[PDB]
């Protein structure tokens, strides 16, 4: 079956055959679309077909499908599964797998970069101190003094579900949030629960507006342990505006490295519950969501006051005016400090080219419009006008529950 | 089977039961979501009539009454006899209002119950249609104090006697392709404009030429009529800060009046059912003015603002976009023509959603369309999970008449 998608601005029509390779469910049915819903122990039974599907993919990609090396690998994996109930990926397969999980991430606008990903194999790691060391190295490598490089660090896979490696932080670098007795929040409201956990675990909070959170690291199903990332490895950018000199006085800064550390990487039926990865920021992540979300730093008003906008009526679009200048400031600040960042115009323009390339060479490109379209200036980006098909391919990154909700405490 | 939607900004959770009454299909499957795709007999008829009459009589607290059963058998008799049936005025009004209520792509639905329904089922000719349309236009425009309305022409019979308005909106600007290669006026309306011209329209070949109506009655060939200019309320666009803005020569019309959709009620099809409300500012400022395939004036405005258009990272497009939308809202408000900004409208819609979940068990909503085309995440709807499903009565798309018309 062939599915077509149209760009209504260019009239470019693309044909998707790749969706036929999709096995996982979407959440939607013929009777309901759940496109805007945020989030809608394994036996050898189901494991070998998942292994086999993956190895077929891997061997095709290297143009060795049906080769003796291919057949021997399947044989080897089958025996390892049936005798040990799981299996180990080769380094090559792991790298391929991690790149392809990124390639298949339908919510990622940055996928033009998918083939350039530094894979750090941390499957020999056994302790939290070991994890801390690997994470420091990842951060140093990825930061590269401002010339950001995409990377992922992969810790040992799940076994019985009782010995999971987990990074309890949602991102490797993130600011603390503190609920005040008066109901207000100091720092990042998104991180209040996690901050409370760290504090309970013994973290001494400075209690400021931009305190880099400690790492809370779980190796092999043991209770998680606290580590402070060397401050010298945490690159931060003071936010100023190229025209508004009062902007610096808002006291804003942000960190340079976005490094998501709470997702699950699935490759060939194997589950990597700790696989922190990092690229670089699109400006709106910080300027629109992090700064201007009502449930985050929420600085729109303070900014709009300082610009002396008419704030009596929303129809002045004071919020829209303030939002733009803030986003200008984020981009200006990162560029001036030579920290990698991309604006949403560049990023979405590159995504369209990527997506067209993928349709040609791959027969498709799963894309979640709801997430690909930037949170400001939507229709003046080309992706707004692009029809997209969302489906699930493996390897993939998946959500997993927060570890404090499932962890069995050892004491 | 009972579905929850969450608002991630306010933590409000609503439970949807209304989707279970859904009948039509979405285009999506368990294996693929098509949420971003723009367009994904007597025996057929009586269950449809029945489903509709059931909800009608339930809405007036007479479910399972004598009058309900009576109406049900009367319509039943009429279907067996005539192969169709006719809605009572009360049923027609209920159906039209609910078609709007059910329009998952409409952010303005808090107004759904305040709709003026004009019954034009007695209409037989294009001149008749013209008259009804002028009346609609005058009524809805109301000297700038806009009122929602729909005019309903006779229903489809055998598909050979369709009433159709060929225009996509009652009021729209012409588009002409130049020898210069570019496009004068509205590029969206190039094809329709040509059809007017080959049907006899004498175009002024200007930038903002109000198109003439092309009206088809009873499956006959369509005819041209000029809407009396005096009924077409237009707004010169100026900026409350930039004096040069007026020099751009921009204007827009006050009345958004969609005329090409199909209204389905109780299995009956109304192929000509133009309706109108009032504008949300971004439709004009963001889409009409800034879309590349529309009037595409961003560059010109940016230049007038003297912005650094060297690099995209200066966000000059975003700066210009905001000012354009400021001008639009400012101009309409200054001339006392009803308009709503995207902040006010989405905030209203959140309240409507909660009303509908509370009083009806749900509200079908298409996030891709409900989230405005600028400043998305600073409006509440961005953080609102929505379930999209198809309820009837409904407004549907239908093919452009010129591809279907046996001339
Ligand atoms: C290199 C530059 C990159 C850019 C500019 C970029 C951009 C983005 C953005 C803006 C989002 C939306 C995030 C949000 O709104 O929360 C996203 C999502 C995502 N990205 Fe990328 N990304 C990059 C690299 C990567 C890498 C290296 C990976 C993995 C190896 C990745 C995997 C993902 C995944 C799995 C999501 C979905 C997250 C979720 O569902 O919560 N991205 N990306
Ligand atoms: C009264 C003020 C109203 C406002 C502010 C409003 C707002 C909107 C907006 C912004 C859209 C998106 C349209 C687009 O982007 O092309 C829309 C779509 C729609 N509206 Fe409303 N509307 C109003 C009145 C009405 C009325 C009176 C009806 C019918 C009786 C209606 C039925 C629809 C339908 C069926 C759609 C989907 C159009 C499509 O699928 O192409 N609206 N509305
Ligand atoms: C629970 N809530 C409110 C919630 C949780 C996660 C999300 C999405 C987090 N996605 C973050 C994410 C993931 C991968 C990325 C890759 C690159 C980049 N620049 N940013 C990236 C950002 C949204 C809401
Ligand atoms: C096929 N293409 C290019 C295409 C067709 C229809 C559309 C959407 C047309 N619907 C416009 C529309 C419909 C109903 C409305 C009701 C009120 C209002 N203010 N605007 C309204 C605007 C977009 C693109
Ligand atoms: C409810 C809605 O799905 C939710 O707010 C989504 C919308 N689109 C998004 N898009 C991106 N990139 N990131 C997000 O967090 C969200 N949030
Ligand atoms: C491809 C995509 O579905 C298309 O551009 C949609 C996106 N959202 C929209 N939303 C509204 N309100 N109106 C539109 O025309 C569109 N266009
Ligand atoms: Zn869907």
């Amino acid at each position: 079956r062939f599915l077509k998608v149209k760009n209504w601005e260019t009239d470019v029509v693309l044909t998707d055959t790749l969706h036929l390779k999709s096995t996982l469910e979407t959440g939607c049915t013929e009777h309901i679309c759940m496109g805007s819903i945020m989030l809608p122990v394994r036996t050898k039974d189901q494991l070998f077909p998942l292994a086999k599907e993956f190895l077929d993919q891997y061997y095709s990609s290297i143009k060795r499908f049906g080769s003796k090396a291919h057949m021997d690998r399947l044989e080897e994996v089958n025996k390892e599964i049936e005798s040990t109930s799981t299996y180990q990926l080769k380094d090559t397969e792991l790298i391929y797998g991690a790149k392809h999980a990124w390639r298949n991430a339908s919510r990622c606008v940055g996928r033009i970069q998918w083939s350039k990903l530094q894979v750090f194999d941390a499957r020999d790691c056994t302790t939290a101190h070991g994890m801390f060391n690997y994470i420091c190295n990842h951060v140093k490598y990825a930061t590269n003094k401002g010339n950001l490089r995409s990377a992922i660090t992969i810790f040992p896979q799940r076994t019985d579900g009782k010995h999971d490696f987990r990074v309890w932080n949602s991102q490797l670098i993130r600011y603390a949030g503190y609920k005040q007795p008066d109901g207000s929040t100091l720092g990042d409201p998104a991180n209040v629960q996690f901050t409370e956990i760290c504090i309970q675990q013994g973290w001494k909070a400075p209690r400021g507006r931009f305190d880099v959170l400690p790492l809370l690291l779980q190796a092999n199903g043991n209770d998680p342990e606290l580590f402070q990332i060397p401050p010298e490895l945490v690159l931060e950018v003071p936010i100023r505006h190229p025209k508004f000199d009062w902007f610096k006085d808002l006291g804003l800064k942000w960190y340079g490295l976005p490094a998501v550390s709470n997702m699950l990487l699935e490759i060939g039926g194997l589950e990597f519950s700790a696989c922190p990865f990092s690229g670089w920021y699109m400006g709106t992540e910080i300027g629109v969501r992090d700064y201007c979300d009502n449930s985050r730093y929420n600085i729109l008003e303070e900014v709009a006051k300082k610009m002396d906008l008419d704030m009596r009526k929303t129809s002045s679009l004071w919020k829209d005016q303030a939002l733009v200048e803030i986003n200008i400031a984020v981009l200006y600040s990162f560029q001036s400090d030579k920290v990698t960042i991309v604006d949403h115009h560049s990023a979405t323009e590159s995504f369209i080219k990527h997506m067209e390339n993928e349709y040609r060479c791959r027969g498709g490109c799963p894309a979640d419009w709801v997430w690909i379209v930037p949170p400001m200036s939507g229709s003046i980006t080309p992706v707004f006008h692009q029809e997209m098909l969302n489906y699930r391919l493996t390897p993939s990154f998946e959500y997993q529950p927060d570890p404090w909700n499932t962890h069995v405490w050892k004491g």
